[PDB]
């Protein structure tokens, strides 16, 4: 099978065996590539989420060809515009993505979090994920988005300045049916990780939605697969795995890119159709919206 992981967070310490400025275990990046690459993995878009994250995202998929990045600010993260003067921060953002064409493939993340007003304020939020259509619009990047507890707000600054982006995709989608036949109505594409698939509703809401506009991701090394998320029934592929850190093993509750053939595994089961069917379609949309030429 072939994949392209389209939001792993490559960067996060956890992969470098670091707990808060701890050692914890060896530096592991490379075998996790490794596995990752050896499940079929081909091209791994590693998300930045404010400024300096997104250079971090950017400095990482430098060292590998199979590597891409994006350029945005998260919904939690944009108090920064205010903080660092709004149209200076969003002209760094701008040059940040302008200047890095080969590399940084998406405009994001960005979008809202009503689950997180405690970070930013509804607001906000809601003037930054618009501001940020000045990306999407002079970098023609299609955007990676992120929507949760906030679809009203989310459908109509998507479908008021839909024309100011090329596309794009709601990743780790977690919405109802509705919701996602109103972003599938705007050409928008929809994405799928572990934390997309962790109710009934949810599988149901994966059944309701055509392979065509389908993506898939891990979100590693968050949104692991757990016994009780709806879907767990369904995986079929594990990876030798130790609570302590051992050489060749994945670590205990840290999920990786590996893992994105449990995804794959869970969503062929619910919509009963071959893993490799969709697995390739899954690739071919991603290459589509985000790999064109
Ligand atoms: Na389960
Ligand atoms: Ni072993």
């Amino acid at each position: 099978m072939k994949f392209i992981d389209i939001g792993i967070n490559l960067t996060d310490p956890m992969f470098r065996g670091i707990y808060r400025g701890v050692q914890k275990h060896q530096d592991d990046l490379q075998d996790v590539i490794g596995r990752a690459v050896e499940i079929g993995v081909k091209k791994f878009m590693i998300t930045g989420g404010n400024l300096q994250d997104s250079k971090d995202a950017l400095h990482l998929a430098q060292t590998n060809g199979m590597f891409f990045s994006t350029v945005g600010c998260h919904p939690t993260r944009c108090g920064e515009f205010e903080k660092n003067n709004p149209d200076l921060y969003l002209k760094e953002l701008l040059n940040l993505a302008e200047n890095n064409k080969g590399k940084v493939v998406a405009i994001g993340e960005c979008g809202l979090d009503f689950d997180r007003l405690q970070f930013c304020p509804k607001d906000t939020q809601l003037k930054y994920f618009e501001k940020q259509f000045e990306l999407s619009e002079q970098t023609k990047l299609p955007m990676f988005l992120h929507c949760r507890n906030s679809h009203a707000e989310f459908l109509d600054i998507t479908k008021r300045n839909r024309d100011r982006c090329v596309g794009g995709v709601v990743h780790s989608f977690d919405g109802t049916k509705e919701a996602a036949a109103a972003l599938i109505d705007l050409d928008l594409y929809i994405g799928f990780n572990g934390c997309s698939l962790k109710t009934e509703a949810n599988l149901e809401v994966l059944k309701s939605i055509p392979s065509e506009k389908l993506m898939i991701e891990t979100d590693a090394p968050w949104c692991g697969v757990k016994s009780t998320h709806a879907g767990s029934k369904y995986i079929r592929t594990a990876f030798p795995t130790k609570k302590k850190w051992e050489s060749g093993h994945c670590l205990k509750d840290r999920n990786e890119p590996c893992h994105i053939i449990q995804i794959l595994e869970i969503m062929s089961a619910v919509r009963d159709e071959d893993p490799l069917e969709l697995a390739n379609t899954l690739y071919n949309n991603t290459i589509k919206v985000f790999f064109p030429v």
